[PDB]
């Protein structure tokens, strides 16, 4: 069947793991255990197509930045995650986009910009600001909460649909 290689990237603590685990395992991870690099695989039906999602859950802790080139090489689509209550994490997105862009040598890499933790009220990144960033990359912006499940399937499925447009 069709395999889609997704890679989840973004600053430490933005909820990359919580998002992936919510998608794959249907529960919310409340505790914070920084990730080195984990893999998840699951067969799902997306728009009538039975396919395999191979998802790489990457490290946001900057001390592991050396591992980025490797995973950006293999991945087919990238979920670029920031947290809506973390302005620095939003600012950090460009550095992830730029590296993906360099590694793929393409201004046309399947990506989705994700504003996570939308269940929290301490918002410092307004939807419109993120929409604008995404528009500049030519990609969708989707808000999510790994806690409530809001937008979680939408984000990952949209990334699959972006890979399909390429
Ligand atoms: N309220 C709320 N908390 C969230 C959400 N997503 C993640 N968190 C919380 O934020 C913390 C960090 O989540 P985690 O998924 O570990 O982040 P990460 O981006 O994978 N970190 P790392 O880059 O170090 O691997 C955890 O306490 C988790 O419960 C969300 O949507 N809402
Ligand atoms: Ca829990
Ligand atoms: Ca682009
Ligand atoms: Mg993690
Ligand atoms: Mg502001």
């Amino acid at each position: 069947m069709t395999e889609y290689k997704l890679v989840v990237v973004g600053a430490g603590g933005v909820g990359k793991s919580a998002l992936t685990i919510q998608l794959i395992q249907n529960h919310f991870v409340d505790e914070y255990d920084p990730t080195i690099e984990d893999s998840y695989r699951k067969q799902v039906v997306i728009d009538g197509e039975t396919c395999l999602l191979d998802i790489l859950d990457t490290a946001g802790q900057e001390e592991y930045s050396a591992m980025r080139d490797q995973y950006m090489r293999t991945g087919e689509g990238f979920l670029c995650v920031f947290a809506i209550n973390n302005t620095k994490s939003f600012e950090d997105i460009h550095q992830y986009r730029e590296q993906i862009k360099r590694v793929k040598d393409s201004d046309d890499v399947p990506m989705v910009l994700v504003g996570n933790k939308c269940d929290l009220a301490a918002r410092t990144v307004e939807s419109r600001q993120a929409q604008d960033l995404a528009r500049s990359y030519g990609i969708p912006y989707i808000e999510t909460s790994a806690k409530t499940r809001q937008g979680v399937e939408d984000a990952f499925y949209t990334l699959v649909r972006e890979i399909r447009q390429h």
